[PDB]
C-alpha cells in the first residue's frame, strides 16, 4: 500500500501530521506515504521512517510570477512528479480549495478529505472521492488521526498520537546533548514575542545554575535579538545560522525548551523535548502544542509583557 498525503503548509500543521503516518504504519505494515509539501518544510517528512517520495511546492513564490518561464519550468516538473505514481489513496489533509484544485485533483488515485461539514474552506470537500466527517473540536493531531484512520480502514489507536521522528536524530545527537536548553524567542506578529527584557531577566535567573542556553535565528533581525539577549551572558551561545533538520537536531539534544508561538514549538514538541510555550494573544487551547510534556504558560492578560521571567522560572521549577 502506497499512499500520497497533501498537507503542505504551515510548519505546525505538517509536524501535527507525523502522528498520523505512525498509527499507519502500525495498523497496515509495509505502508508508505509520498507527501506534497512546501518547500520550506520538505525535511520533515523526511524524518519520518513510513515516508518514501517528498514532493515539493511553492504555491505562494510561485503565485508571483505563475507564467513565467522558470516557474513553468518548476511547475511542469511537479506535476510531472506527482502524477508519476497511482496511488491506494491520496488523503488531503489540509481541506483548503487551493491545495486542492492544485494539488490533489491532479493525483492518481482515490481522494479523501474532510467533508462540507468538517474541511477548512467546505468548497473543498467537493474535490474528493471521499468525504470524511472529522469532529473540529478536538486537536488538529488527533483530527488527522481521525483522517487517515477513516480513510484506510483502521480504528484510531487510543493512546497519545507519536510523533516518531525524534529516532531519526537520537542516533546522531550533539555531543553535548542535556548541557543546555533551547530559547526560541523567534516568531512573526509583535505581540506573539515575550519582551527581550524578560528574556535576559530569565538568562539571569539561570546564570549560576550551571545551564548553557542556545539562541536559534532565521533571519538577519532575528539574530540582532539574539545577540542582544546572549549580551553579558558567558553560558549563552548564539547558534550559527542552519537548515530546519540542523536547528532539528539542536532541539533534540536541549534538555527543555522555552518558546513563543511559532512553528519550532511545534517542532519542539515534535522531537518530545519538554518545553514552555509563552502565549499572549493567541490561545493554546485552540493552537497549542500536542506531547505530553508540553507546558503551557498563559500570560496575565494575555499580554506578555505582563510575563514575569520570574513566573517562566517559577513555572520551569513547577513543571518539572
Ligand atoms: N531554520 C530556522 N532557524 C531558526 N528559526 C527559523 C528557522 N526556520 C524558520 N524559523 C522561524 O520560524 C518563524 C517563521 O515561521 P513559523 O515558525 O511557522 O512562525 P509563526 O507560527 O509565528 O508564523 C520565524 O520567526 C523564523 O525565523
Amino acid at each position: 500500500m502506497r499512499v500520497l498525503i497533501v498537507k503542505t503548509s504551515s510548519m505546525g500543521d505538517v509536524l501535527h501530521t507525523l502522528p498520523a503516518l505512525t498509527d499507519a504504519q502500525q495498523a497496515i505494515p509495509g505502508i508508505k506515504f509520498d507527501w506534497v509539501v512546501e518547500e520550506g518544510f520538505a525535511q520533515i517528512p523526511s524524518w519520518h521512517a513510513a515516508v518514501e517520495r517528498v514532493i515539493p511546492v511553492a504555491i505562494r513564490r510561485w503565485r508571483k510570477a505563475w507564467f513565467s518561464a522558470p516557474i513553468k519550468a518548476e511547475r511542469k516538473a511537479f506535476r510531472e512528479a506527482l502524477q508519476a505514481k497511482n496511488y491506494d489513496a491520496v488523503i488531503d489533509a489540509q481541506g483548503l480549495v487551493k491545495s486542492a484544485a492544485l494539488v490533489t485533483r491532479l493525483a492518481h488515485g482515490v481522494k479523501h478529505g474532510m467533508d462540507w461539514q468538517t474541511a477548512r474552506e467546505p468548497l473543498a470537500s467537493l474535490f474528493y472521492n471521499r468525504k470524511h466527517h472529522i469532529a473540529k473540536q478536538q486537536h488538529a493531531v488527533e483530527r488527522t488521526r481521525e483522517l487517515f484512520a477513516k480513510s484506510l480502514g483502521y480504528s484510531k489507536p487510543q493512546t497519545q498520537g507519536d510523533y516518531a521522528i525524534a529516532q531519526h536524530f537520537l542516533t546522531n545527537l550533539p555531543t553535548d546533548a542535556g548541557e543546555y536548553a533551547v530559547f526560541l524567542h523567534a516568531t512573526t506578529r509583535d505581540d506573539k514575542h515575550w519582551p527581550e527584557e524578560h528574556w535576559r531577566e530569565l538568562i539571569g535567573l539561570l546564570a549560576d545554575s550551571g545551564i548553557r542556553i542556545k539562541l536559534p535565528w532565521g533571519a538577519p533581525h532575528e539574530e540582532e535579538r539574539a545577540k542582544r539577549l546572549a549580551e553579558g551572558f558567558a553560558y549563552v551561545e548564539v547558534l550559527p545560522k542552519m537548515s530546519l533538520e540542523g536547528v532539528a537536531r539542536v532541539l533534540a539534544g536541549a534538555k527543555f525548551v522555552v518558546s513563543v508561538d511559532t512553528g519550532l514549538s511545534h517542532l519542539t514538541a515534535a522531537l518530545d523535548r519538554p518545553n514552555i510555550t509563552v502565549y499572549g494573544p493567541t490561545d493554546p487551547g485552540l493552537i497549542g502544542g500536542y506531547g505530553k510534556n508540553q507546558m503551557v504558560c498563559r500570560a496575565p492578560g494575555n499580554e506578555l509583557s505582563q510575563l514575569t521571567a520570574n513566573a517562566v522560572k517559577q513555572f520551569i521549577e513547577e513543571n518539572a
